[PDB]
């Protein structure tokens, strides 16, 4: 009933933290009002603690129930398989948190035989035991944001030889299961360019169209164990291995329905009878049980002709417009459903009759221009977050690179273009370091990426548009701009002449380098190049790149 009970034990770090932006030339070339960028740490581990826990009530009806017996029976169509130990060791990131049992992640990549026998020792006791609630680990998150400050995020992980199993029963499932189960509302199975096809067109084949998104408080929290129960009883339906269905049904009853949590030091912290954040089924589980949810609570509130897309807590609904004041009220009917499910909002939802004023996963749908004057809809967000870190990861070195992953997805904006390709590949330049692979996270997943192909890479997934769109929406520019004075960043004018200097010098390098210049910063000249498609686009491995979440869930490809 309780989402968490603590002991009193503090969370604890595991290293020294950096709250603090440090100042340099090259960072502050970036972002001029430093003092308003920070990054979290479990200083403030208390204050999340606080808004974390909380008492869940839930009441279910007809409607709930209708729409599980319609999940359970997409999910019987399912055939999944166990992963063999070798596979699973291949998914598990080069710098996961190692074991406390003697063995790191390079051991679990590298087969050693002390991680693969510790491994086959830990899937045999899930097997032979099914009661004894499994160890987890509680951190605050460190992570970078700009002021108006957040309270760190908490992350909930099990060890090493844990999270190699929960592969191997599971991969298969939350890899396959969510986007059978939930068709085209399952929202980690497009890429940038085709979720914004999918809104657009989902609005356009409605006769009087209104949406809304809706943020529930802390789901992770708001999550029971009786939900957790009902996506294991999901999983089930799929026709599985015997030694499949038998760790699932363990590692749930172990692990996902709660736990006791353990802090840096080895204190006991409480015990957790909620979503974890930090394994395998987190991404899928919360979107199974976000869709569920909401998609009985559409039929409490009879909304006609619903359309739902879902990516983990994140929720956009997209329906026939019943007039304005129907609409007012659909929604609270709406959203006492869900609170009764035990979804309240974060903030109540709101009804809207314009996609582009629809924010769902941080971004929104907006329009620009190709070069033929053609119309064209590009997936955007408000660019702070990103710059703020852009700026942290410019002053410090970090395992992550946010910027690159912001350039994938945010390709086609003005201000992954004017800002994050011209600063970075303008510092790459001065590194000589172009042909270094970075890793970035893509839904949660860890991907080595060398920036020299991001040409390619953004022609496939956006297409050659991307390299060509101008006439932004001028309240798309008005954030841009309200984002570069709150932030204190160089107009459009300073990032043209960068940008002009960076694209003179890949081009004198030819190569992959040119094509870089050519191709990214053609906005940046008077007199535009043709930019034709770059044949090395067609070659392109990006079959697993958009197939399904794993944000917690500890998965490295390539
Ligand atoms: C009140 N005004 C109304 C016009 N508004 C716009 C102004 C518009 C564009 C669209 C607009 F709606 C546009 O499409 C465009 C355009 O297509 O230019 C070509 C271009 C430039 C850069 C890239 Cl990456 C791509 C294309 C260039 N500009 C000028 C501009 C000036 C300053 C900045 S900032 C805030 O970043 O310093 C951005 C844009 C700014 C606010």
């Amino acid at each position: 009933s309780m989402s968490y009970t603590w002991t009193g034990a503090l969370i604890t770090p595991c290293a020294a933290e950096e709250s603090k932006l440090p100042i340099n030339a090259l960072s502050n070339s970036l972002l001029r009002h430093h003092n308003m960028v920070y990054a979290t740490t479990s200083r403030s581990a208390g204050l999340r603690q606080k808004k974390v826990t909380f008492d869940r009530l839930q009441v279910l009806d007809d409607h709930y129930r209708d729409v599980l017996k319609e999940m359970k029976a997409k999910a019987s169509t399912v055939k999944a398989k166990l992963l063999s130990v070798e596979e699973a060791c291949k998914l598990t990131p080069p710098h996961s948190a190692k074991s406390k049992f003697g063995y790191g992640a390079k051991d679990v990549r590298n087969l050693s035989s002390k991680a693969v026998n510790h491994i086959h020792s830990v899937w045999k006791d899930l097997l032979e035991d099914t009661v004894t609630p499994i160890d987890t680990t509680i951190m605050a998150k460190n992570e970078v944001f700009c002021v108006q400050r957040k309270p760190a995020r908490l992350i909930v992980f099990p060890d090493l030889g844990v999270r190699v199993c929960e592969k191997m029963a599971l991969y298969d499932v939350v890899s396959t299961l969510p986007q059978v189960v939930m068709g085209s509302s399952y929202g980690f199975q497009y890429s940038p360019g085709q979720r914004v096809e999918f809104l657009v067109n989902t609005w356009k084949s409605k006769k009087n169209p209104m949406g809304f998104s809706y943020d529930t408080r802390c789901f992770d929290s708001t999550v029971t164990e009786n939900d957790i129960r009902v996506e294991e009883s999901i999983y089930q339906c799929c026709d599985l291995a015997p030694e499949a269905r038998q760790a699932i049904k363990s590692l749930t009853e172990r692990l996902y329905i709660g736990g006791p949590l353990t802090n840096s030091k080895g204190q006991n912290c409480g015990y957790r009878r909620c979503r974890a954040s930090g394994v395998l089924t987190t991404s899928c589980g919360n979107t199974l049980t976000c869709y569920l949810k909401a998609s009985a609570a559409c039929r409490a509130a009879k909304l006609q002709d619903c359309t739902m897309l879902v990516n983990g807590d994140d929720l956009v609904v997209i329906c026939e417009s019943a007039g304005t004041q129907e609409d007012a009220a659909s929604l609270r009917v709406f959203t006492e459903a869900m609170t009764r499910y035990s979804a309240p909002p974060g903030d109540p939802p709101q009804p809207e009759y314009d996609l582009e004023l629809i924010t769902s996963c941080s971004s929104n749908v907006s329009v620009a221009h190709d070069a033929s004057g053609k119309r064209v809809y590009y997936l955007t967000r408000d660019p702070t977050t990103p710059l703020a870190r852009a700026a942290w990861e410019t002053a410090r070195h970090t395992p992550v690179n946010s910027w690159l992953g912001n350039i994938i997805m945010y390709a086609p904006t003005l201000w992954a273009r004017m800002i994050l390709m011209t600063h970075f590949f303008s510092i790459l330049l001065a590194q000589e370091q172009l042909e270094k692979a970075l890793d970035c996270q893509i839904y949660g997943a860890c991907y080595s990426i060398e920036p020299l192909d991001l040409p390619q890479i953004i022609e496939r997934l956006h297409g050659l548009s991307a390299f060509s769109l101008h006439s932004y929406s001028p309240g798309e520019i008005n954030r841009v701009a309200s984002c570069l004075r709150k932030l204190g960043v160089p107009p459009l004018r300073v990032w043209r002449h960068r940008a002009r200097s960076v694209r003179a010098r890949l081009l004198s390098q030819g190569g992959r380098a040119a094509t870089c210049g050519k191709y990214l910063f053609n906005w940046a000249v008077k007199t535009k190049l043709k930019l034709t498609p770059i044949p090395a686009a067609s070659q392109l491995d990006l079959s697993g790149w958009f197939v399904a979440g794993y944000s917690g869930g500890d998965i490295y490809h390539s």
